């Protein structure tokens, strides 16, 4: 009754660590133990599909595209904050990566429950997340760099 | 009915921006608009006293020492996570500062209410915060670098 989530770099295919998910009275805490990531803030969201495989868009390969879009059980069709309801329930606070490329700063998602997460995918993006679709869609996270399927 | 919190650098005495505090159904969101800070993660907590003045400890000057310790209304006498109850209610998630010395990443404190915050002080530390008293007390935040009194 622990279940940790192994994360794999989409570009190299090599493991980069794990993320521990735990339920508490305020939501789901995400405890990262990752490495080999670019320093800075990274878009971090739960995705619709339980897959980290690639997808295809107009002839281009989309790493981790098989995961689909941001988990949106309320069909909000919008990207926002982890503490706002009119947006993807999968929107989490951005994940911090140290100069040494390590991510260890835990983060909380008050709108989520652990049970509803299994079968979905955990995504880490190259860009950050300003929790808006402006000026860039999906908080500007851009490409997907790391992914893992919540079992 | 807005009330923003002006932050001042303890070492220079010059303003470094403001932090907006807002109440939502999941807690108090802290929206920073700061500058001139050292890149990286910084300990960020609500303090007991409503003052940012200095204090004195065994002959040494403690900038922002007049603010007292971490806000601890339940007398836990312990430092922990923003989503754990047996520790300072004033323990917030660490604040991120970009390479350009700017802090704009909002953060949420699920255990706090806006009303209980007025009259207290907002503190930003030099070191980070691993949300434990080990290996260093108070999450290793160390010295106080920026402070503001919640009006
Ligand atoms: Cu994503
Ligand atoms: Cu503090
Ligand atoms: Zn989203
Ligand atoms: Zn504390």
């Amino acid at each position: 009754q622990d279940l940790t989530v192994k994360m794999t770099d989409l570009q190299t295919g090599k493991p980069v660590g794990t993320i521990e998910l735990s339920q508490n009275k305020y939501g789901v805490a995400f405890i990262p133990e990752l490495a080999d990531l670019t320093p800075g803030m990274h878009g971090f969201h739960i995705h619709q599909n339980g897959s980290c495989a690639s997808s295809e868009k107009d002839g281009k390969v989309v790493l981790g595209g098989a995961a689909g879009g941001h988990y949106d059980p309320e069909h909000t069709n919008k990207h926002g904050f982890p503490w706002t309801d009119d947006n993807h329930k999968g929107d989490l606070p951005a994940l911090f990566v140290s100069a040494n490329g390590l991510a260890t700063n835990p983060v909380l998602a008050p709108r989520l429950t652990l049970k509803e997460l299994k079968g979905h995918a955990i995504m880490i993006h190259a860009g950050g997340d300003n929790h808006s679709d402006m000026p860039k869609a999906l908080g500007g996270g851009g490409a997907r760099v790391a992914c893992g399927v919540i079992q």
